[PDB]
């Protein structure tokens, strides 16, 4: 009996194998999930990713910045699920920050609209998506996103951190109108996760010494998780996103569960 | 299939079949886990509690005041689970307050000692269970407690309050020696159950999906995810059971 | 001597003589502080409210969302305290959100334009004025931004809280930057106070409802309050921000303190 | 004039010259406030308490002695005149068996050492809210010392989980001290291990216990008026920051 058994659950943000998306949606599947994708720009190469899943799902093109998108979404959703059937889970892991706002440009560095389209794609999109699909979702489901612990400021990450601020606020409101529908709203705030714009960095994109600095990030997170942290497996959160997908956290909505080892417990 | 399916736990705290121990045993033994109980004094009275329960499960004494319990109690649950076998979850549901220290008993005329034994009793007898039990858990394992939100001070509860504050600091070290065994340590912070109705009733207010006092089950289920392998990532935490209440002002 | 004597100190954000922002530069000058103004757009209108204030003080223009303004600020301060001179202290009491974003406009009714600009005057823009002015700020310095508790969602705040919870996170950012400049960086999280738009609301511009839910929130806040709050009062989260400016407080920074009457610390 | 200028303020803690308290009194009687303090071998702590700036009563408290608790207030009153009132309370005491803090491992930390620390280390600031509030003055402030408790670090063990439960009793104590007009708050204070100096924005020396005294005296003041049950974090800003 699969965790997600007979669920019809949306997943957004899948542009490579390592995307924290791609591993939500298939161990989602491996649990008896029905999915819908989504993807940004790429939709070939998305296509192509989501070949590697152990099932077949339509993939609908959503850009969380254009409002036509969100408009048609639910539209689009319901020709994919077949008229009467409505989601039972929403899954948004969609996150952006550009360069001046995320990484070595200096905090005060990043200009105003680089910081907006950020906010706007990691924290704003998350209510949009919402108000979108919430019309289309059966009572007792769940919109789950993803967050990264921003209650202490951290280098590097910078707007991003402000960003994800933004968005544990916006999920505390949207748990209050996904209430109406009987639906519950959470964050999973996960650890460092080498997905494509961290292996770049690894890769010296930001230099050399960047490269060197999240390297010893992954090591201290490890380190403080008291049953340790792997930056390679996203096996582990994308497990907690499933969890609060079921109907074994039928009481928590608003909230943050932290998919982090353990390290945010920890001072030392 | 069952989310607890083949899982050995061992559940205290059992005292009604009122008790959310109870209904966390219960849905632990629907989802397929094998239990082992713990009961305070009143063994024949629990045992017969615990004849209500889905299934049979040996019942052990622990008295967590009492150190020579302590130290049988890992080896009392060997015997009773077989030797070769060793537990995946253990449940921690206790929690006393005497009257002055807890109520309409005003917050500064309870003497020290009634304190004491609280937090004796529902604090630091959760790192007297995990120093016990680590060493028969297997890897993958998870410890439970049960938490009420000590955040913000309220009326009534008082010195539980205190106590609960210090039961999250302490939740937070048990973590820190059951990462060597592979064992999650964590706490629910459950909602009310069962001026302080006005407190009790804000509540369901301030919930986005409600909360109903007079039922256990959304907790007990939320306890049963924490001792699946469906938060592996998560421990020296706090897992809130309160329909989202904590997380409104208004 | 003055709690403040000798200091030079910018304040920005006096609209009324109900702004806490006056309330700021009140105490500031009854404490021997010398000030430096900044109003936003009606200057004249602002002069002939400056002009109660126990001193004289120069009043800038700074729009926070003009780049030529920000740019040009701190010669303008330099111009107006003297070459040679530096700030001591920066009071930032400047914020706004769209009547979308904030009162009875349903959560998922506010268009990102709108909420953006609310998150670019409330939040982005303690970072544009630490960054303008930090390069005209002594050693010992203090900057002080002002706050309202985002932590749990409430009604009518709605993305004011977001913007705010943006703004805490911006804080501990700005508090490193300062730090190569020996200036701390904090926020006040006051309770709420009858200013300009919350006159408005109450007074039944958004509605009876609107104005009966702000009264309601006041009135479970001066409970909730072992000390009690009084929505009238400006000067007790004066008295704090002067508290942060003054040397009294020499290692706290990158934080938040809360001048609520303690309610957040209550549970009703 | 002076921060603390024509106050009366009751200080715990005293007993060398580089406990926090020390430095709390000074800077509180170079600001015109006048001392009552308090000791847990009184001889000795007089040997210390004479090196401050200026003279202050001393009277003994064990604030796990019930008498002494309920003798305080009486002795209190008759060092500083009938008719007068206490403004302020400083609460420094802490303290934690061995077998409960330092390099004796978590779990062997018997509960007869744990529940002494916490009777001293949190109880005890109930204890002495509960004896001195009926002779404090509206406006007045009760001070307490913590240290962050909100995650778990090595080796402080049981005092952590002491001054978790300091926090909770302190939100108590602010309910209680609101009928009064009082405040109640905790400084949380940084070391006075070494990566607190790099955490902090602003840099952090253990061996300067100033800066967190001002703190103290600032609580103390008339300055932070809407501030209570609350926790107020002298630490050059390290818990703000992760690496
Ligand atoms: N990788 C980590 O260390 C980590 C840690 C904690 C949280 N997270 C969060 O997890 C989520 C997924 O991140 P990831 O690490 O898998 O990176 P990722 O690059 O694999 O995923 C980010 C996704 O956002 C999408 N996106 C960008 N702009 C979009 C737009 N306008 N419309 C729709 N989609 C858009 C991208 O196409 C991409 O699929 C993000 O919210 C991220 O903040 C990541
Ligand atoms: N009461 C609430 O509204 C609330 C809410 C959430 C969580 N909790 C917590 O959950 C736990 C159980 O809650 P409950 O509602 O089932 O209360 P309960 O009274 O039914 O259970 C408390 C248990 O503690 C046991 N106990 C007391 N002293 C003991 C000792 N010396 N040795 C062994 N066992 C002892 C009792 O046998 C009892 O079964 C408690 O820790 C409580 O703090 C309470
Ligand atoms: N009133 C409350 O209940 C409350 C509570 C806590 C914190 N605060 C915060 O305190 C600060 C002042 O609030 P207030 O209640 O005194 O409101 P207020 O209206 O008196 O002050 C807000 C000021 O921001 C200015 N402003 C708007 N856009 C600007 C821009 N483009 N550039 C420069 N200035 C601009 C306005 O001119 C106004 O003077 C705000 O940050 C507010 O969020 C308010
Ligand atoms: N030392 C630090 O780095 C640090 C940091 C932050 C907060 N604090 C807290 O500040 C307080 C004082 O710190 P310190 O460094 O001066 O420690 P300290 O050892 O110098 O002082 C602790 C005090 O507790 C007193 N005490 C013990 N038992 C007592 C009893 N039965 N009755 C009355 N007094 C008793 C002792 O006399 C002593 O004066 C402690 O509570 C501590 O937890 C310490
Ligand atoms: C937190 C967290 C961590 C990550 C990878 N995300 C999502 C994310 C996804 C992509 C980007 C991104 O591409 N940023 C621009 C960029 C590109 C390459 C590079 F080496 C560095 C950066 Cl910042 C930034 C963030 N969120
Ligand atoms: C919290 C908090 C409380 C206040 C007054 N602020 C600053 C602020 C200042 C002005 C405004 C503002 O005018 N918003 C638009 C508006 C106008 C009139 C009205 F009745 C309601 C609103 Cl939201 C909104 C917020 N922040």
């Amino acid at each position: 009996t699969g965790l997600l058994d007979g669920k019809r659950i949306l997943v957004s943000g899948i542009i490579t194998d390592s995307s924290i998306a791609f591993h939500i949606a298939r161990v989602a599947q491996e649990q008896g999930a029905q999915l819908v994708l989504t993807g940004f720009d790429r939709l070939r190469l998305i296509q192509r990713i989501t070949d590697r899943l152990p099932a077949k799902a339509p993939l609908l093109e959503l850009d969380v910045q254009n409002e036509e998108h969100l408009a048609s979404l639910a539209g689009r959703v319901t020709e994919a699920i077949g008229a009467g059937n409505k989601l039972d889970g929403v899954v948004h892991s969609i996150g952006f920050m550009p360069q001046t706002g995320m990484g070595i440009n200096p905090f005060f560095d990043a200009p105003y609209a680089d910081v907006s389209k950020g906010i706007h794609i990691s924290a704003y999109s998350y209510a949009s998506m919402a108000k979108a699909l919430l019309p289309i979702m059966n009572p007792g489901g769940s919109i789950v996103g993803m967050d990264f612990d921003p209650s202490r400021a951290m280098p590097a990450y910078n707007w991003m951190t402000v960003a994800k601020s933004a968005l544990e606020s916006v999920n505390r409101f949207v748990a209050r109108e996904a209430g109406k529908y009987g639906v519950r709203s959470n964050l999973v705030a996960a650890g460092p996760i080498r997905t494509l714009a961290m292996s770049a960095i690894v890769g010296g994109a930001l230099g050399e010494e960047a490269g060197a600095q999240i390297q010893l990030l992954e090591e201290g997170w490890d380190q403080r998780a008291p049953i340790g942290w792997n930056m390679k497996d996203a096996t582990p959160v994308a497990k907690t996103v499933c969890a609060l997908l079921s109907d074994w956290l039928p009481a928590t909505t608003g909230d943050i569960i932290y998919a982090d080892g353990g390290a945010h417990t920890q001072l030392l």
